[PDB]
């Protein structure tokens, strides 16, 4: 008991969270996804009572605006009314904050950096401090923005450098990185996330140092909307019963490393 | 801008977060405090422009439920109105979700392990392998809640080991368990944010591993209070200005190790 009429949401094709099952035979409606999302609003439905209506977003965006202050992608699929929740990782932000609602969020993470294994590289310093090593960001990205307006002087430092080589140190986007990452030597900046992800896939890859900054991924609602709040409770609950652990791991775990 | 009257926040003493100043003169009103949240309350009250008194919740405690369902703490202050905020190192939980609201976390850690530095132990699952270190947490604690609920295999393992040696695994409380690890071949499971406090003060301390768990700290407010989006959008301004990472480093970072 949530609605009396199956909900809307809205979503985008993201690994491992939202992705196209593979099958044998043509597969209708929500049977065609699968992923951490799908998991997390399956979880979410059972324990709220409601049916839903998975709907990729038309254009294919998160969300952002023009300077007009015109939202585009999932955000203004939900101010528009057109969908009752966003399951996807939409990153909690204070621009989007200020025109939909959030709930408490279902994944915490933060920029990190992503380079090979067994090198004396141990933080953003000792980037920050070499120049052999080249080190960026896809271009106009959550994590290019970071670097360039962060007063933080390590942060300051790596974005004068990301910024003298426009080319050589920013990627147009994040598949251009990750293959950068394992053709020359190059360190890329990103989603912790993203970042545990691929190096559960390539044992040639690891994490550099900790998290940069700090976010967290929640379920997207319409401003005032009701299911914000029970949305939160059940994702507490998920978390006190340990199935946003066995979740994560689910999605995220590689065969093994040695 | 935010509210007319002056707001009363409730808390509680917990160092860093909020601690008596210690000044040869008279103190009075909020000038007694400092802390974190001292400075946490401050920033938000710069963004959202209200007043606010600090009250020392009269019990000393967090907030929980005795056999009879009633409330205590700041918890209970929040749900009879004797409060608007809670600003204090409060746990984000599903119970408390229930009864009060919170804003989205100004501060998120998790259980870890602090233990003596240079040791050969790596991890929960080292410590969970083996018996000559004894492991534990504080009797009734959120820790050892955690443990006794837990159904990963490698934590149902640890609850084993802790309850069967209740008597020595069991602490009566925090500086019972501290002295234990300085005393004792003792590994003390705990709260992340206390165990960065502790290690950068003590050197002969380190932390064992990474999260156990995840859980965020929130300011609390009664169901319903318009202050919490707001404080929640004030939060989500300082972290991408920086701010929450400054306020880490100033009252967590020590003088260093060799
Ligand atoms: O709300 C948002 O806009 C993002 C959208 C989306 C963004 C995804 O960004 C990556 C995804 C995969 C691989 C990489 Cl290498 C990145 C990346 N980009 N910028 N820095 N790292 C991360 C997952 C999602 C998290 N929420
Ligand atoms: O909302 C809540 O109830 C808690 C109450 C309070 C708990 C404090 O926990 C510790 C703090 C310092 C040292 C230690 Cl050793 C502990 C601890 N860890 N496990 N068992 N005890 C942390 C701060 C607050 C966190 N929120």
């Amino acid at each position: 008991s949530l609605a009396n009429r199956t909900l809307i949401v809205t979503t985008i094709l993201e690994e491992p969270y939202v992705m196209y099952r593979k099958s044998d035979k043509p597969l209708y409606g929500n049977d065609r996804f699968e992923g951490y999302c799908l998991d997390l609003l399956k979880e979410l439905s059972n324990i709220l009572g409601f049916i839903y209506d998975v709907k990729l977003v038309p254009d294919g965006k998160y969300g952002a605006q023009n300077d007009k202050g015109e939202w585009n992608g999932m955000v203004k699929e939900l101010i528009d009314h057109r969908a009752d929740l966003a399951v996807a990782p939409l990153t909690i932000t204070y621009v989007r904050e200020k025109v939909i609602d959030f709930s408490k969020p279902f994944m915490t993470l933060g920029i990190s950096i992503l380079y090979r294994k067994g090198t004396p590289i141990d933080s953003a310093d000792d980037l920050a401090k070499q120049t052999k090593i080249e080190y960026g960001a896809v271009r106009d990205g959550s994590t290019m923005t970071f670097f360039k307006k962060s007063k933080i002087s390590t942060y300051e430092k790596m974005w004068a450098f990301m910024s003298s080589r426009q080319q050589t140190a920013l990627v147009r986007n994040s598949d251009e990185g990750i293959q950068r990452v394992l053709t020359t030597d190059y360190a890329l900046l990103m989603e912790s996330t993203s970042i545990e992800y691929v190096t559960q896939r390539n044992c040639n890859l690891t994490q550099i140092g900790g998290l940069i900054d700090s976010k967290g991924y929640g379920v997207g609602t319409p401003i005032g909307s009701p299911y914000r709040d029970k949305i939160t409770i059940a994702i507490l609950q998920l978390q006190e019963e340990g199935k946003l652990h066995m979740m994560k791991e689910k999605w995220w775990r590689g065969n093994g490393c040695p």
